[PDB]
């Protein structure tokens, strides 16, 4: 949609707040305890910035994990959704797999490339820019797919059957997602970022009907809580402190203060969850 | 500048959402006991924009009284930064004030001029599409300038000085405003609207500088915070009640109430203040 | 020249920094005592800006003194080279003066009869936008003509043949401007400012020509030393202050930080002079 | 960005200054007695070319020296910020490196290539027109990078992300820039050439976030101080010498000259540091 | 408190430098043309005592020329900290006024009445020893209080508080002081003479808090800072001339002169300026 | 004489400035290069004192040099006026010197024995508490004595002779002093610390009289310049950043502020001269 315009837009803030390096994230980072680190050495953004990537990082590394990449994410996968590339370069070189990263961005796919050369995994991660519904994907029956906060973009009866012409028997579905617990407990998540959050029940009723089994269903919102706090405190600590902002890109940095207590709030309001689904291929 | 071309853009969404009187506001609502109305068993988009719309106009009643309009507000006036003219019209009706409207949204001036007419003061309302620290002085001495919820966007210093070449002795210039209290006590107003918000020391002293006299300072920061549950409330309306919302429209709602209740919570921190103020040259 | 161009870009800081109101001065200011106030109460832009053009209009009610413009300069004049019109209006209003303003930077000259307009002196002020040494100046005999601070740009030789021309007898040139008195003794002033002054006896050798004699030949070099430590303590209070300033317009303060010291420095030199030259017609 | 479109327009006034080489360098001078050379009875705008182009040559046999490029800047490099070219064919000719020479200049970049075939070295020296602080990592991992008086322009923690992915374990991050010593202590040199410059502190603090380990920190200050003085004594020497300039480009040699002033004022004012720095991954 | 106890110590030493009249005076001189007399062939401790008294004096009438004392400062005044009372005789004599003369060195006091009944106006000035924010009203309404470079040692809001309740409407106070002209303008003098000295506002604004209003704001730091030059001569002269003095004082004077060559410096590098103020009830 | 009680009362500044450790040195410090050092990275109270201990243990180690302590400063040796025992350490440890450390004010000796029992030197210092110009020493002929800045307080022609009878045949007498070049030329020194500085010719001559040769006679002025603004550079640390300071404790270190600037002005004026004396006995 104009999703993909809105994705392509805000490519200079991701590299600003995810980047720099080969591996930029675009999701919610991890955190095991349900606590955010205490920042009192450094509290300046890049102190806020690496512990948001490195908490990013602890996501992929806990969803590897529970998912157990090392035989079901090793293969060839789809990275659907991929942002920057950061989860898919991390599937290609830490698990080995054949990446085929897919947006509706198209200012992003270069970049993609670009880090993947990089990294010289360029022969094992490959971009298509399309829509993730109506994606046309030669490259015989792949062994798995991946959707890291990329799903909510997505008609979830009509993804799945997409899914399930090109997926072998037994392979997995991997979402990681915002999901609804209550009706409109995500609605704040849901308008800001032109996403459609819906329940695990809905879910799993379309992949079932295109012929998914739920064989794995966590709940990491209180593990996930601390990221806001973190994001909120970067993007506190560049008003604060650079002093050669332009009102409008200070007035940016506001709008996404704001916005980040707000979803900081509907978080822990109890009427989302913060999911990891694995689905196998009947 | 900038600003100019970003209240350009939001004509339509500020229509919709203050509309569509003749007389359209775009400042706080006041409201007297410091408390939104318990909303009934309508809690519809109209009805919020109904009650927004109400304490919006209150506020102007309130500063004619505090102002004393009668005498200070009802002769030939600048509206500094008049917006999509709701005060200007204001003054020409209720006070049988002449009226010259500045605003630099080239946009927003037709819309003036049009409600003017229809409300029959178009003979008593003009307006000058021009930045507020640049004003026209031909057009004779005014008897007051009024600023309501503009002169965050203002240089002060070069404003008085602008103002105290177009305004006669005795002059009032008649302020609301979001000042500080404290450094950074209006960040999320400031970076949100594009606001350099100051406190009142400061507007004194400015005005000093070019020989306007405070004369009055009273703080309506308690009496305009409900203000931010009744817009919170309208924009939650509209997200709830039209599923025939585009997406890019409900992402842009949604931002203004993401915006909204950071603003309320700046609001009652204590770092601000909604205040009211008058000057004489 | 070029000269127009470069007078016309910076339309924006001139009001910036000499404005606002109607009168807007681009000239030296003049401190009687040769001493700069000593600012204390209130050391923000405002400050020195209100006390530069407080010195500014100082300068012109000094000139008016000493030229007695009571009678030479309350009749027809021409404003040469008139800025954004603070000189015009000065004359038109304080003496009553009909005011023929001439420029060569032409987004000039709307603001000078939007100024004009403001004050009530429309029917008193006009501008024309040419070179004022090829003008064809309809409008009579003139009384007399003012200069402040544009006779540097002016070839004299050619430019007092034209006021010979336009000037009734016994008018009065009255000149305020910036002289070597040693050779290059102004170069950082002129290759700043794209000017070219030469010495009090260039101009009398060059109104001489024209049929001028030198009535009175004024050094305030003292007087107006103090304006550059204003003009530059202004820069910094911008710089220190002003949070929204672009890299690009820090950069261009900064500048004109270090040009105005360099300025102030020549100025003591002993090379310079601020002169105020009245030549009348023979 | 904004800086890299600035970096272009200012290219024939930097290759008449530094120029004509197969080196052209954009760096300070660097003047081992801290004094410039008395200049004898030539004093024309060659003979201080000369001079400034002598010792912005010694500033990188000094660097040389004192990072021992013998091992550490003699194999596969990146040269971030590359100027016109002279830093990375030093390293190429004197020290038989392998260079990839980075820059944000589009038009810079063809300088640097023929400059390389030319000495040829154009086989040991490519080109990457990009932004310092994204990278391109295929091309293999690198044996040290070198950033001289380029850093300034940079985001330190996301540039020593960057280096710390492109750069082997134990690979050398070579940097010679001006600090600052106190706030606001470099504001002039900022302001002028667009930097934003920062103490050794900060740098220290971002290279340690990216897994680099501070390893040598030398003040050159003084040694480099003349530098502005033979500058300003060059630009004197053209305003002086050659009448057949035009107004603009005289009138530009003119503010570079007063900027010259300001800038080895704030030279010695305390507030800053032209340092050597030498970090390890 | 440990300064009425510190001012009662420096009585001899301050009886040498500024003694004997039957005026002394504690305050830096006035020296209308801001600069020194030349000291002829007569260099002597007594020719720099007689000049230092000379513009001392001048100080005071100076004052009671800016002040108009010839109504505002001739009725029943407090003289607020009256060192060893030159200010208090001052006043008494030249403008036949009725003086109380507040100190809280209790030594001093005997020296003030002794010196008054000398002069013949025993009966027009009497003493009390207490603290100048704790001054005893009973002693009927004043018409001024004059506080000639004491108020460094007062709380401002505290002394302007107590001066409310003392003084008749329309009371004039009036003061000679060190202000800062910017935060830590005045430490030298601040750290050396136990002062905590505030700017110009700092004082307006306690005063308003009391219900005073400043009406007049001379500065006289040019005229008085060769009394700095005067004072460390004569210190000089006493060091050099006098081999009959003992190491202990020899070496009290020596820091007396490092102390006033530190204080002249810090009197012309701006952070500082001694003032003339005015307030009315 | 009160010098005694001078030096105990201001034992408290010294170890606040000059402290802490075993080793509290009270002399100028020597800066081989006549620069003081640039203090960028931390410039707290506490750097300027490390520096000043630092550079003050450099005095002692290029004094032993030049004098050759190894042999000379070796063997049983007079400290005369050890202050806290820093220099009476040096020699006892580097050297293994058998000390008697020679002190007025009876405050320092039992700091001194204190410090000499932590480094474990106790057996070889001694403390005793006397005027040095009448002092009875037992303790059989000395190798050598020292002084370090107290000479200054001496009777210069009684001190030699004194010296005279308690130092072997070829014992040297090594001077560390402030000295006269012009009359008056350590005026500011002299009076502020209470001592009477005199040229080097007075010193040959008293030495002379008891039977000293003059074999060594250093200039050091320029080396000990910087020492004055690192003096004056901490005391100014202190008064900027400790809020804890006494309206009283403060104005002392104002006027240690403004005795500094002074002593170091007077430092540079050419009238003083920090030297380096070795006699050796005749
Ligand atoms: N309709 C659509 N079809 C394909 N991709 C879409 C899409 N709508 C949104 N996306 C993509 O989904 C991503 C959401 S955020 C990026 C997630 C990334 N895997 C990471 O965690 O690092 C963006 O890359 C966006 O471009
Ligand atoms: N620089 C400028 N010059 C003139 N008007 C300005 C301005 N910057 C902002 N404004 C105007 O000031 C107004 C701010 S909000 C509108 C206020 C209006 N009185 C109301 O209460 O409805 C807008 O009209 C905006 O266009
Ligand atoms: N060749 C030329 N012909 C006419 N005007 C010129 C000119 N060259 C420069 N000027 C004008 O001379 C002025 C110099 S500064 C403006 C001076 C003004 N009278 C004041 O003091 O307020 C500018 O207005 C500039 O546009
Ligand atoms: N953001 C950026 N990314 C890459 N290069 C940049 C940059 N910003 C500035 N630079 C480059 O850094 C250099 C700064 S000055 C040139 C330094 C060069 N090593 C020499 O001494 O000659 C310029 O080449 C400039 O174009
Ligand atoms: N807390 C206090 N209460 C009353 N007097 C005080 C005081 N603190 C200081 N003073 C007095 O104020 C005077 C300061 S200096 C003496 C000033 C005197 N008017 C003159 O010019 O000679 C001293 O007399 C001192 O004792
Ligand atoms: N008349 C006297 N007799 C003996 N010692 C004296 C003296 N007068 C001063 N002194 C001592 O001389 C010393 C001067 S400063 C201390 C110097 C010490 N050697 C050091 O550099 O670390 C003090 O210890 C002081 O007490």
């Amino acid at each position: 949609r104009i999703v993909g315009q809105y994705y392509d837009d805000k490519t200079a803030k991701l590299v600003r707040k995810y980047g720099p390096g080969p591996r930029i994230h675009y999701h919610v980072g991890y955190y095991p305890s349900s606590e955010a680190p205490r920042h009192t050495r450094d509290v300046t953004p890049d102190a806020f910035r690496r512990s948001i990537r490195l908490h990013q990082e602890g996501l992929l590394r806990y969803a590897a994990k529970i998912w157990g990449a090392e035989h079901r994410l090793s293969g060839r996968i789809l990275d659907v959704g991929c942002g920057l590339g950061g989860g898919s370069l991390f599937w290609a070189q830490e698990y080995g797999a054949d990446v085929t990263a897919v947006t509706n961005a198209p200012e992003h796919a270069p970049i993609v490339e670009g880090f993947a050369r990089e990294c010289g995994v360029g022969g094992r991660v490959r971009t298509l820019v399309c829509d993730a519904m109506h994606l046309p994907l030669d490259g015989g029956p792949y062994d798995a797919a991946v959707a890291i906060e990329s799903s909510g973009y997505f008609d979830r009866p009509v993804w799945f059957e997409r899914l399930a012409h090109v997926l072998r028997p037994g392979g997995s579905v991997c979402i990681e997602e915002v999901f609804t617990t209550r009706p409109h407990g995500a609605d704040v998540w849901a308008e800001y970022f032109y996403t459609k959050p819906a329940t695990v029940l809905d879910y799993a009723e379309a992949a079932k009907a295109a012929g998914f089994e739920l064989v794995d269903d966590v709940d990491a919102t209180s593990e996930t809580l601390p990221f806001w706090e973190e994001s909120t405190a970067w993007t506190k600590a560049v008003l604060d402190s650079d002093s050669t902002l332009s009102a409008v890109d200070r007035r940016q940095l506001r709008i996404s203060l704001m916005a980040n207590q707000a979803l900081g709030a509907e978080w822990q309001a109890g009427g989302l969850r913060l999911g990891f689904l694995r689905f196998e291929r009947k």
